This record gives structure tokens, sequence and C-alpha cells, in this order.
């Protein structure tokens, strides 16, 4: 019954609108295994790469269940957002007539393991902490290069791509690693910073894989950062989620004396400060350069979400 009502939401997952946490209530929390497997069909990846549908099933699953349900944004309804966000962001014309299901295949696996096994706490938490991933990744976009490694692993493991040959497979963790690390927020200046360089010689060619790529990369930050770009309905519980996280981070550190990290502050630090700061600083600029490179009323429609939430904000003062 709830499973005829998932298939009928499936119809519009190109949808800016599409409500991922109905979706992920009607499929039992399915939704990153159950939107993903349909979106690899609907880009036809199953027949252009001959794959397996028992092991994609079982690739997705492994996905799906090393994400930590008890965080509460950085978990698998986060991954299915942002791979539902990239979906909408691949149906857009320059990306739609330019890439290929190479392409599309990497992108939607990016999205969909960008933030997997995620502690549930920041970079610096992990390396003030003496944590084994910060001395692993010395230091640099930690968290990231986590989620990029734990993906190679269940890439590996799962077979999902043992027809193709071995340099294909390679290329295409290397590829995936370099998505999955634009999303360290930490560096958005140096990406925005190109991105916009770009924009503004106005020399991307979209048939240059590398062009391309930096594209995707973009787009991928876009779909990890929209939450206040959604219709006020689902930004305002994407932002309760995302700062009880914060909180909660706060609260150990100030419980075990480990000094509390910025936005992480629930007595001093508001969230509608938060949101409005977020917004403000990383969202609309990465939004304004993005509606450059593709001037389409979903850009328009996207950043007038921003607009209005975060007036919404201001307001709730
Ligand atoms: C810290 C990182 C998750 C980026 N980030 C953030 O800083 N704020 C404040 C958000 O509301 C938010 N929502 C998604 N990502 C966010
Ligand atoms: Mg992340
Ligand atoms: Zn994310």
């Amino acid at each position: 019954d709830y499973n005829g009502q998932a298939k009928c939401m499936l119809e519009k997952v190109g949808n800016w609108n599409f409500d991922i946490f109905l979706f992920d209530r009607l499929t039992n929390g399915n939704s990153l295994v159950s939107l993903t497997f349909h979106l690899f069909s609907l880009h036809g990846l199953i027949e252009y790469f001959h794959l397996d549908m028992m092991k994609l099933r079982r690739f997705l699953v492994m996905i799906q269940e090393d994400y930590h349900s008890q965080n509460p944004y950085h978990n698998a309804v986060h991954a299915a957002d942002v791979t539902q966000a990239m979906h909408c962001y691949l149906k857009e014309p320059k990306l739609a007539n330019s890439v290929t299901p190479w392409d599309i295949l990497l992108s939607l696996i990016a999205a969909a393991t960008h933030d997997l096994d995620h502690p549930g706490v920041n970079q610096p938490f992990l390396i003030k902490t003496n944590h084994y991933l910060a001395t692993l990744y010395k230091n640099t976009s930690v968290l990231e290069n986590h989620h990029w490694r734990s993906a190679v692993g269940l890439l590996r493991e799962s077979g999902l791509f043992s027809h193709l040959p071995l340099e294909s497979r390679q290329q295409m963790e290397t590829q995936i690693g370099a998505l999955i690390l634009a999303t360290d927020i930490s560096r958005q200046n140096e990406y925005l910073s190109l991105f916009r360089s770009h924009l503004d010689r106005g020399d991307l060619c979209l048939e240059d894989t590398r062009h391309r790529h930096l594209v995707l990369q973009m787009a991928l930050k876009c779909a990890d950062i929209c939450n206040p770009c959604r219709t006020w309905e689902l930004s305002k519980q994407w932002s309760e989620k995302v700062t009880e996280e914060f909180f909660h981070q706060g609260d150990i550190e100030k419980k075990y004396h480990l000094g509390v990290s910025p936005l992480c502050d629930r007595h001093t630090e508001s969230i509608a400060n938060i949101q409005i700061g977020f917004m403000t600083y990383l969202v609309e600029p990465l939004f304004t350069e993005w509606a450059r490179f593709s001037n389409t009323r979903l850009s328009q429609t996207m950043l007038g979400h921003v607009g209005l939430n975060k007036a919404s904000w201001k307001g709730l003062q």
C-alpha cells in the first residue's frame, strides 16, 4: 500500500518540491536505495553498463546501512536528498546535453556516498580529540577522504563493476573521489573562485571532460547545501535537523572541556543567526554563480526560496 504510494512519488522525482521525508517514511527508511535504484533505471544505466540488478541493490543497501541513522542530519536521508537534487541538476540543459552515461553514473554514486559513515562531528573536533581518521588523512579533508575511501571499499566489495576493465574501475574511484572531496565546505572559496573565473572568461567547454567535471563538482556542492533553496516546509525541517546535530557536538565539547566549536553552542548561538549566516555567506554566493552558468527557471526558483526562507528566519526575531 504505502509501497504503491512510493512508486507514484517517483513519477515526480524530477520535481524540486519532491518530499524526501515522506518518501523515506513510506519506504520504511529505504529512501536512498529506492530512489537511487530508480534513477539508475531512469537514466538507463543498468542497460548502458550491463549491470547485475542483484549486485546493484546489494551495493546501494551497503551504502544506505553504512550511514548513521542516529545522526539527526548526516544520515541516509540527507544522502538521498542530495542525490535527488543532483538528478535535477543533471536534467538542466547544459549538463543534459553534454554528460555521458558514465558521468551520470559517477555523479549519482558520488551523491549517494558523499557523507558515508559520517560520525556526526566535524573535522576540527576529530583533530583536537586525536581521532584515528585525522591521523590517517593528515588533518586534510578528513571527513571527505573518509567518505571517499569508504565508498571505494563498498564499490570493490559489491563487485558491481567487476566486468569492466581494472583501469575503468580505478578511474571511477578517482573521479568519484574528486567529486566527494569538492564537498569539503572549508574549501568552498577555492572551488567558487575557480568557477567564477571560468564564468567571467566564458571559456567553459562542456565537451571537455575536465571542464564538465568541474561543473559536476559545483553541481554536487550545490546539491549538498541546497536545503535553503527548497520550499520553506522542507527547508525548515532541514534547518532544525542540522542545528540539532551541531548542538549535540557542542554539548559533548562543553561536557568534556574540549572548547565549543563555531555554530555548536546552543547557549550563545541562535538557530536563526546560524541559518541566516549560512544562507548569506555560503548558499547565496554559490547559487548566484550557478545561476550564471545555468540561467534557468530552476536556478531562479532556488535563489527565490533562499531569499524567502532567509527572510522568514529574520522574522522569527
Ligand atoms: C557545516 C555544514 C554541514 C554546512 N552547513 C552549515 O554550516 N549550516 C549552518 C547549515 O545549515 C547547513 N545545512 C546543510 N549544510 C549546512
Ligand atoms: Mg560532507
Ligand atoms: Zn552532505
